[PDB]
């Protein structure tokens, strides 16, 4: 029977009794069957790590400050998902193996408040990109969300972990606006106009008066969140989406530094842009299989047979325009005109391209659109029992950083036995190698090559300047050994801050590598 | 001989022998004469409030830890500024009166790098927005500036308190990316991508991996900012600023209303639209006794007299375009259609009105283009010994309650005495009701009777549900005492951290309402 550390069986048994007596018998999980829906599914070490010792779910703000006080009274660790569907990074486990999982999203799912004119949501945990793009086209068709690949995710859970989509408001943390949160002791504060009682601001600007402090409760262990607000863009009166295919894997050098000039100013590279490479392109539509049957790495001709049956280049830019057809056809002119500069480069729309190559094209055009897809998940049937983890360093957005980059990582997956499947983003002025290394989770051989593999890419990585972004729970504490400027000064900082608001050390110990004092330094 | 509140004089002698060890002889001033010089210009209610007991001016981030950690030893609390030009918020002037305060501007003033092709710089506090436009000019010139009024000021400092211009980059929080802090006991932090030693990355992206602190360091007493990112705008490649008068003080909520829906989508009002009433517009080009002499407010017939001989509205309109000329001409087309639907609206241009009452249109003209001006000073001439106190609360970007906001604050600024001279800016979803409310500095009934009716605004728009965004020393634990949902959970937040990164109390005491244990609920 998993406990939670530090916490005996007595103690456990009282908290499981005074959960139940909050939030009703059938919102505390203790079976096996029902804790093996919150394992990783692509678990990257042992898949034994990250268990949960149970599954409590509270109604409202109210039930979460009474478990996190019942938390604090029997030293129970509590990790936190709204939908849990962190996949890549964890899915709904436990940084700290033996945590009690307190599910936001099964009960608080509700869309607190739409405003059309102003272009906003106050959103509860629970509701996905789907609940929300349904309830928009439902009452107010005038605006779209920001979704990221997959639409089963949560609109507060994504931006809590600074998750990313693709049209203009694609990084969702900086449209995140107001929270209610309850502090790691059971408190609940509102941020930002949130705190003014009956302001009518809390979701029409970030700050309110004073410090700052909703990026502290993003990729972080400081908080239950309860409520967060969401800025909207209007729907544009068109749109057209656009694939550029590149020959040659030596086209991202100029692919990068064509694409920047036209991406700084958010035009004419008006949403977020997407280079990516044949295999994340083939891998929508087909299986590894299909193009190679040997052992080792697929070979050149395998890429070329992919490139040529598909209608692929090495490298596949996909992007959106938005306004009247006039400044459309104006803005792709001047896309065309750059980028044609490289030979072989060819340009295709969404009405022009409907066969199996266009299949990404097709859904990118949904994304960019703001109307979630779960397409990309065909990805994970290129090979059986295939999981993913992430590896996203941010560099500069220069043509000679790809390469490196590119060259760096693909040498080491070949190294390692893993495809090199990625893409190169530009936000506004940060490039992201966004590398989805595919592995069979099935293969204890496979989940430890693949955590090997990512502890190498983060370390060169990081000696190149090049830091991650987003990681897995087994990978938390290396991607923040890696901020040591100041001989570890940034963990110190987070470690005087969760100590002072977290004294019994209660919320997600080891999120992002930050450990109360009660776990710290004990290898978990 | 003025000490700080809880040291001896014997401790304090100890300190200032210990400063002038670290910063050297002249940098650490006690003289009477240099003392006045860090005085607030325009105090509210007692002149004497708010006084400085040394000023300290650290070479480099070295300095500022070891007199932050002296400060520590000897319980010195430590006030802070860049240029020390937060004229209408104090000045100079620390929040705790007899604090030291830290010059960080006076010799920590290097623009440490501009990267052109990126569009950032990486800066110093005492780089003024003057410093930083002329760097530009002459290194990159392809860049330009987001500044305030008045260029006088610190791009740090002025981001630090979240301060604001009116480009496309007017919110200066926002582009601050990355920040070197020392913090209350005296460790140095870098924050973002600056926490990997050897990153490339510090300003292309704020947030880094785990908890995203850099908020918690503006309108904050958390620490003492070294070094600051800031991303810089590309020069469009042409511009044009125009005015629109407003015949009708009651024109306001029909101007509001059409403003938001061209402004939420960041165009076609592509920058900070401002609204600027007779009065605020009539202040930089004249005196209030060349239209008036009588006692009482300003009558009617004299804001007739205003309007008519300077050509302007009761509200003024300035807005700029960017891109090429076209573009320019398309979307001055869609605003003069759009604004023109008031009936007695009349569009300038900045290559069309050239007259006294065209003063503030080709100052907006340069602050627009992030071309830094002092020509707003000329509003402090209004009467003799003016100063201002600043009153900018934040609300729903709808006519109604601006019309709402405009009639209570005159009524309020008529009953005690003072003009109403304000504008209305929309961001981007929220409105900022910005009055500046001029007063006699050499009189203490005035100084009282400004202090009186900022009290009783800030209570009246709270009521209404609009909080204040920034404000003054004298009214800082009032408007913190506003955002007080939850029974003051934001505070005791704020309180907690102060607490825990500052053990011994000495940064900036009573900054934004928080107030370390030591100084906390003994009136001052
Ligand atoms: C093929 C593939 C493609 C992907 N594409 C993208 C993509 O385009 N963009 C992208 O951003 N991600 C992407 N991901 C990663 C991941 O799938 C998504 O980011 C997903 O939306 C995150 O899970 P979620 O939304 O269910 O959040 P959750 O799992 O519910 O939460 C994420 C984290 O936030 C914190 N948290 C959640 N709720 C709370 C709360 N109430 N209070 C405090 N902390 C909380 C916890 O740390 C938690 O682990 C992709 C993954 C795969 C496998
Ligand atoms: C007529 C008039 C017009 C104005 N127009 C504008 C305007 O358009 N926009 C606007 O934003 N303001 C405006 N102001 C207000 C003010 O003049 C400006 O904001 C000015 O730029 C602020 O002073 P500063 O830049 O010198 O910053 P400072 O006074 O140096 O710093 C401001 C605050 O930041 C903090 N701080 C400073 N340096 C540090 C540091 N190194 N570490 C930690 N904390 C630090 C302190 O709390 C300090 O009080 C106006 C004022 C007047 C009188
Ligand atoms: C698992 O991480 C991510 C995956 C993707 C798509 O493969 C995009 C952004 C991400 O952060
Ligand atoms: C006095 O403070 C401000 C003044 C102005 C312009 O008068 C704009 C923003 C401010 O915060």
């Amino acid at each position: 029977r998993t406990l939670p550390p530090g916490v005996s069986d007595e103690d456990f048994t009282s908290a499981l009794t005074a959960f139940r007596d909050v939030v009703g018998d059938e919102f505390v999980r203790t079976d096996e069957a029902e804790l093996a829906r919150f394992h990783d599914p692509y678990p990257v070490g042992d898949a034994d790590a990250h268990l949960a010792s149970a599954v409590i779910s509270p109604r409202d703000t109210e039930q979460v400050q009474e478990v996190v006080r019942i938390a604090n009274r029997y030293g129970i660790p509590l990790s936190v998902i709204s939908t849990g569907r962190n996949n890549g990074y964890g899915g709904s486990a436990p940084r700290l193996s033996g945590a009690v999982v307190v599910n936001t999203g099964e009960r608080m799912n509700r869309i607190l408040e739409v405003d059309e004119k102003l272009g906003y949501a106050l959103l509860e945990p629970g509701v996905t990109y789907f609940d929300l793009h349904e309830y928009l086209e439902a009452h107010a068709p005038s605006l779209m969300i920001d979704c990221p690949d997959l639409g089963w995710g949560s609109v507060v859970g994504n931006a809590l972990d600074r998750g990313a989509g693709y049209t203009p408001y694609g990084d969702h943390f900086m449209w995140q606006t107001g929270m209610e949160v309850v502090l790691p002791q059971g408190d609940v504060m509102r941020t930002g106009m949130g705190a003014l009682p009956g302001s009518t601001t809390w979701q029409l600007i970030p700050y309110g008066f004073g410090p700052y402090p909703d990026g502290m409760f993003t990729q972080s262990n400081l908080g239950i969140v309860t409520k967060m607000g969401i800025a909207l863009m209007q729907k544009p009166p068109a749109s057209m989406t656009y694939q550029i295919t590149f020959e040659n894997e030596s086209d991202l050098e100029q692919i990068v530094d064509i694409m920047l000039p036209l991406r700084i100013n958010m035009a004419p590279l008006q949403n977020v842009p997407v280079l990516r490479n044949i295999i994340l392109d083939a891998a929508v539509v087909s299986q590894r299989a299909d193009w190679y049957d040997g052992d080792g790495p697929l070979p050149p001709e395998a890429i070329e047979r992919m490139k040529k049956e598909l209608g692929l280049g090495y490298w596949n830019f996909y992007g959106t325009l938005y306004g009247p057809p006039q400044l459309i056809e104006m803005n792709y002119g001047i896309i065309k005109d750059a980028f044609g500069q490289i030979p072989g480069s060819r340009f295709q729309t969404h009405e022009e391209r409907h066969d199996r190559g266009a299949h990404v094209l097709q859904d990118r055009h949904k994304i960019n659109n703001g109307i979630p897809s779960l397409s990309e998940m065909k990805l994970m049937d290129w090979i059986p029992g295939a999981g993913h983890v992430g590896f996203s360093p941010i560099s500069p957005p220069v043509g000679r950083d790809a390469m490196k980059q590119f060259r760096m990582v693909r040498s080491r997956a070949d190294e390692y036995a893993k495809d090199y499947a990625a893409q190169f983003v530009v936000g506004l002025r940060e490039m992201h190698h966004i590398a989805l290394l595919l592995f069979d989770t099935q293969d204890a051989t496979a989940r430890n090559e693949t955590l090997a593999l990512t502890r190498l890419l983060i370390d060169e990585a990081a000696a190149e300047g090049y830091g991650e972004y987003r990681t897995h729970n087994a990978l938390m504490d290396q991607v923040m050994g890696t901020y040591n400027w100041g001989d570890g000064a940034l963990l110190k900082f987070h470690e005087a801050i969760k100590d002072a608001l977290d004294p019994n050390g209660i919320i997600a110990p080891g999120k992002s590598g930050v450990w109360p004092a009660r776990y710290r330094g004990k290898g978990l």
